[PDB]
């Protein structure tokens, strides 16, 4: 069984960032229903693995990835947030951005542009290649995971479903980039980055 | 060159059921950057072709598509409804409607179904099937126009981006798809489905 | 557990239009691969379902529909073909082709272009629309099954995988089309469809 | 206008390794179609760019994309193979890829690795990350080109669609590129590399 994972702060901790109202939005609706959808989803796919109905898996895949990856995608995004992150990241991660990218603001640039660019609703990912040994960026459509469809370990992620941001930026997707990189809990991208 | 088409009405005329807030984005803000990026793209696409160039007519694809179907769906999107829409459509296209789905209800559970059923963005599409000589519900994801991946000739669309609800009913997709139900122009459905 | 269906009858029962060649490969080692692939991917799928590792599940997605879709595609495909079939459909099969292909020969004219069509590796489907209660044609790329996919119910499958005629034909797909008509067994066919 | 490429060899140059019989179906059959349906394809689209008609333009880019994509992979392909190839490449794009593979052989294997895991028809690449300024592997579907839809440069395609093995290697892919190695223009892979 899943669970809905409680928010670390307040729904008006991110302001004037990101407006309560989204918050309050995202998690207790939005999140909440992949949750609930996800549940749902497993235990049909648990009797079809019984009887061996691979038709039925099959049938159940989209349904699956999009709310194993919504639930996936979020958990990890509230924990990415903080109303005391911003600036810039400090340590290792901070050289490797430097070593990957050239440099903060070149990095910033980068995931900006991909994030900005999805077309539709997606996600922007930094993550991590244990293949190669560096940082990558990523864009992935709609809720697909990072990992589960590209394999590469997320270290960052940026939703710009407009469920995310709509409401207080309305169709100016960059001004929604510009604000969430002063809620940006780096302490928090540094333990995943120091996991792998 | 292609060209923003003036709405049939002014943006409050949809009131209640769809704000003139969302209206006068869907419409200036929305509408019009596809038609800008429609025509800048149009432009590098000519050029690659002129000279042969392959690999850029195939990196070009993924932006025509999605601006130069925006561009397309919503053209179709403003003619469909109307201020004074709403009840019921008369003549043979309700005929076809019966004959295909049974009922007039019967097919608007089943067109409402399609459109909230769209994981992310995307539209719901009433069609005609020339091939068949019938009339076919189908989804298409973000801005994949109709006709031109599927074949099908539009007769209505319902656009589920959230841009096209979210301000006004937020999370709630089947809200909005009922009250949309109260605007639809079936005078222009019927005459898009003479047509053909 | 899946298994690895014994064919109805013997490898050169159906030549001269599959050569015993074709058929002994495409049976005993590549629908044989298949259904070793997917009880491993099962296996791996159980697993990660009661650890509830989501990441896993849909990391293993491509994996379960290329090699389940495999095995279902074949499965379907052996008892399609007879030594001694050919010939038209009769009954309500025949009426209900007439129906909704105009004839047998449109019919047949429908089936072997979608299957000509089919860019890279595929198969070309008859199935049954229970929603609409009509025959419908539709083509699927590489191993993806038709039901699971398209919700249609397979009536009569063509392979169009290299592997099913260029060690014969070479290129000319055409000629694989013409050939295999006179091997259909229409009985198994129409056991299908009245199973509807 | 397009044309079918002159090869730098005759068909049974490349023997034992790839037999002559592959080598003439693979260019005056195969790539020959591609470049006829490409030529077909760029009429239309000039013609729909030229009356402003974007659903054309959006239903030929399939066509487009894979007929498109099939005469540049396999003009690249046959600079690729020589007679007298084969080896270890030396200089830079031999330090390249002990650095960003490790070593030869873990290259080999690499690339080797993705190209048998290709479901379907496909092409196994070594490209190189622009961006990045480092030598990449990436697998394609079907006939989608490297540097169109992925950005990198290509050095060395494997072509793993059955046409291009599957008389003599029969479903052993694994066989087939073993022997490849044998026949690899490693100073025409050199040349593309230096070129970036
Ligand atoms: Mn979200
Ligand atoms: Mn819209
Ligand atoms: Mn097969
Ligand atoms: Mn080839």
């Amino acid at each position: 069984k899943h669970s809905l994972p409680d928010l670390p702060y307040d729904y008006g901790a991110l302001e004037p960032h990101i407006n309560a109202q989204i918050m309050q939005l995202h998690h207790s609706k939005h999140h909440a229903a992949y949750v609930n959808n996800l549940n749902v989803t497993e235990e049909k796919y648990q009797e079809a693995l019984a009887k061996g109905d691979v038709t039925a898996q099959i049938a159940l895949q989209p349904a699956l990835k999009f709310n194993g990856g919504g639930h996936i995608n979020h958990s990890i995004f509230w924990t990415n947030l903080s109303p005391n992150g911003g600036g810039e990241p400090k340590g290792e991660l901070l050289e490797a951005i430097k070593r990957d990218f050239g440099s903060f603001d070149k990095f910033k640039e980068k995931l900006t542009a991909a994030s900005v660019g999805v077309q539709g609703s997606g996600w922007g990912w930094l993550g991590f290649n244990k293949e190669r040994g560096h940082l990558q960026i990523a864009a992935c459509p709609n809720q697909d995971p990072l990992q589960g469809t590209t394999g590469l370990i997320p270290l960052l992620g940026i939703d710009v479903w407009d469920h995310a941001y709509y409401l207080q930026y309305k169709n100016v997707r960059p001004d929604y980039l510009k604000a969430i990189w002063n809620v940006i809990n780096w302490e928090n991208v540094t333990e995943r980055y120091m996991a792998c």
